[PDB]
């Protein structure tokens, strides 16, 4: 049946009847709900089930029919062929390739469907890079400094993925082993502690183990992992020029750059799967730009993270002792503002969480206007500050799995088996 | 169904088992292929009236509940056990209904709250007290017990939680019911220019009250009169003496221009308008009380667009820069709003709970849950605090969400479905 959301602030009703095109599951059962696990096996995608011949057609038939459903050309003559090109494919290598078109148009819809995602009015807006004709980690390297210097563009930033070959039997799988391109090392400390990102101790240790020799300190860039083809990853610096940084200070506190805080300008996912008809692009980097509370709430302020609140609150000499002084919710907001001041004072894109959720309210509309809904995971795209104070708190939401998709995937260090 | 699901902590890294999703009694909304996780009236979360249960339906609800309330007191098999089955039964038979012991209200009740997925605040769920309000017969009877439950409740500030329960629902033409939404709130008043006076949440219900004779003050924070309706009869507008309704003048610790913006609020929260859901027997009217938690008022109540909506001058008379969002103006005077309403409950000895120690308090709740009881339904959408949330234990809490009876569940409002005599 038709689906209806309501916005409790401005009473709009919006019809959704997008959802009945979804096939994946969500984890959820008629008797239990498990909207707020960050990983059900529904989200994942593992190297043990890549499909076969047998399994593929059925979903490279799915994707070309939409692909040609949304160029209006349904049925075509161009539509036929390529069904037929693509079905002998699958028949005579197990596999197919994907046209340069069909890739774009994959890609772009993955964004559009990643229900997690506030910030996909910008959906349509994605520089496409096609490194399917790469074969070593050298040649990886070299598309993803091409990547991190367009989607920088000297602090404009623009929204860019790379998409490296596809997985063939699993044991040639081409991977970045960094969580994102640009991150920063964390390190246990003898006496117990940690510095740096907390986040990264474990991937930090590889790449010692492998031959990276660390400065040590609270914000050092890590070298990229680079596995082409199931080969060993290999260690790569990126050119620091490539690298655009921000120093935080706060437009008031005259203290704040005396904390020594920095962040990176280019948030660049890079351990996700992207899966198109039925294939799976285990490497595919993607990059857009920050949104504040990301850096101000959730990188500096988690317990697990850099955890600064406390040395925040202290120069603000707030009363610590209790709290319902509400001091860590005064020290979050002027943190947040100080990120926010620092980017736009450097001209580095970045939006604050105001006027992310409002253009994704109005993304919103759009695609309940063009597509007949928008599947979006509340949980996620609520922000971890301020939260009802911003449209989304107010806005149901319907969350449904679409494919083209973005994926997780295990870890390759828990997987690989080395020279 | 697998018999264990794991929910994981992802700051600490506990990992905690769930057996008991494996009880769970009725529909989320969900379904294999969509969430429905973030709306907020799912039909599966609400009681219609007109229907109520048949005889084949109602045998096998109350020996569930009666199956449960024996093994909660260690004598399930026991002759009582199986006297009170047979007892209960009969009674079905006899005339389509049956009526719970004093001991099975109160497991009832308690443990309707215990299932509150959406309740941060259920480690307490234990220490509830229940008044049977099962012998009322007016809706003069149904005031002097409601106002015996608010002083109760209030106890000069020292809050105790508590619930009243009226009795069942028969055929549906004889319901008891408290038409208010909360048993103290304030009147919202539309003006001809568009503009609201007082809570804009709350404007119907005045609507209602003013044409069954209600003479308003038209004040920004007037108390509603108690509007009750006993067995199926037209409801009766009543006063609640003011000298039982406490509240609270909300000033700031450090601005001592706050106070002239001539805030208040009420220091108890006492729902009015749930049904009571016990082995299948509906109690329409059971209104129960807690205590606030800041956000609450500080958040929602004040800072909501479509409610008090005092950022903006807030946010004046702090000088602020209001121009662009990206100043974080809103959030900033959205802190100081909260400091002030924590700080005006406490300095007054009224019980309230900041949203760090409650969130706290409620990860120990369904930790200890998950150890003796085998899980503990929540929604997280409701359980993380709407300002702040990662920087509270519950936002990197993964949750499992279940129906459970007995229940507290929504139901349509009277004044839609009411037969005026
Ligand atoms: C253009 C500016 C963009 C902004 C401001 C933005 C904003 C965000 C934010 C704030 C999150 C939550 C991240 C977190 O909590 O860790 C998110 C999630 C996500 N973003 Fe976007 N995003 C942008 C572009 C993109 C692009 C270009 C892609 C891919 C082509 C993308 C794909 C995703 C996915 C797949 C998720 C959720 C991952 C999951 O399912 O768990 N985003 N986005
Ligand atoms: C003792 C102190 C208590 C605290 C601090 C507390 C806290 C809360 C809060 C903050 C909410 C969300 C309210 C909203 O956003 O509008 C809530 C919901 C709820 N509370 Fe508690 N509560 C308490 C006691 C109780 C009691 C005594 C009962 C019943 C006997 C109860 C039953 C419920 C239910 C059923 C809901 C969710 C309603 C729904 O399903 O939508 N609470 N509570
Ligand atoms: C701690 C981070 N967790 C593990 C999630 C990692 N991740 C998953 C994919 C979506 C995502 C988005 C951001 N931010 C962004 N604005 C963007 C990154 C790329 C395009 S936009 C940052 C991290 C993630
Ligand atoms: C705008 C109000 N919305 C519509 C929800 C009303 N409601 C539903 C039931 C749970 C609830 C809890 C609170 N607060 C409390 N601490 C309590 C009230 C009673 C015991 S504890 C306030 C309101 C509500
Ligand atoms: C347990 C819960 O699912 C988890 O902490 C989620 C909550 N919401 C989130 N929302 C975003 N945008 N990013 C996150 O990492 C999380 N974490
Ligand atoms: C659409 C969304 O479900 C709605 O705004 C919810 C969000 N979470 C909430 N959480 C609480 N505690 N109370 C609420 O009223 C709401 N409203
Ligand atoms: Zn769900």
């Amino acid at each position: 049946r038709f689906l209806k959301v309501k916005n409790w602030e401005t009473e709009v009703v919006l019809t959704d009847t997008l959802h009945l095109k979804s096939t994946l599951e969500t984890g959820c059962t008629e008797y239990i709900c498990m909207g707020s696990i960050m990983h059900p096996s529904q989200h994942a995608r593992r190297p043990e089930d890549v499909a076969t011949k047998d399994q593929l057609f059925p979903l490279a038939k799915e994707f070309i029919d939409q692909y040609y459903s949304s160029i209006k050309r349904f049925g075509s003559k161009a539509h036929m062929e390529r069904l037929e090109e693509v079905n002998k494919e699958i028949d005579t290598t197990s596999t197919y390739q994907l046209k340069d078109t069909e890739l774009i148009y994959g890609a772009k819809h993955a964004w559009r469907n990643a229900s997690r995602c506030v910030g996909r009015i910008q959906w349509s807006k994605l520089q496409v890079f096609d490194a399917r004709d790469c074969t070593t980690a050298h040649g990886m390297f070299n598309y993803i400094c091409n990547h991190v210097k367009y989607a920088t563009n000297k602090g404009n930033l623009r929204s860019a993925i790379t998409i490296f070959p596809q997985r063939t039997d699993g044991k040639h799988d081409f991977r970045v082993w960094n969580s994102q391109l640009i991150r920063y090392a964390g390190y246990k400390q003898p006496d117990g502690s940690t510095l740096g990102d907390p986040a990264n101790v474990q991937f930090t240790e590889i790449c010692i183990q492998q031959g990276w020799k660390p400065p040590r300190g609270r914000f050092d860039v890590l070298p990229l992992l680079l596995q082409a083809n199931g080969n060993d990853p290999e260690l790569f610096q990126i050119p620091p020029e490539l690298v655009l940084e921000v120093p935080i200070r706060h437009p008031k506190f005259e203290w704040f750059k005396d904390l020594g805080l920095k962040w990176y300008g280019l948030p660049a996912v890079s351990n996700m799967l992207l899966e198109i008809g039925g294939l799976e692009f285990s490497a595919c980097p993607f990059s857009g730009w920050y949104m504040g509370t990301e850096i101000g709430v959730r990188d500096y302020c988690d317990n697990s993270r850099y955890n600064i609140l406390e040395e925040v609150a202290k120069k603000m000499n707030l009363d610590m002792r209790k709290t319902s002084s509400l001091w860590k919710d005064q020290a979050l907001v002027e943190i947040n503002i100080a990120v926010l001041y620092s980017f736009q004072s450097d001209k580095v894109t970045i939006v604050d969480h105001h006027s992310a959720t409002e253009s994704f309210i109005k993304h919103m509309e759009n695609e309940y206007r063009c597509r007949g809904g928008c599947p979006a995971d509340w949980v996620w795209i609520v922000p971890p500050m301020s939260g009802s104070i911003t449209p989304v708190f107010h806005q149901e939401m319907l969350n449904y799995r679409l494919t083209p998709s973005f994926e997780y995937q295990p870890d390759p260090w828990n997987t690989h088996v080395w020279k």
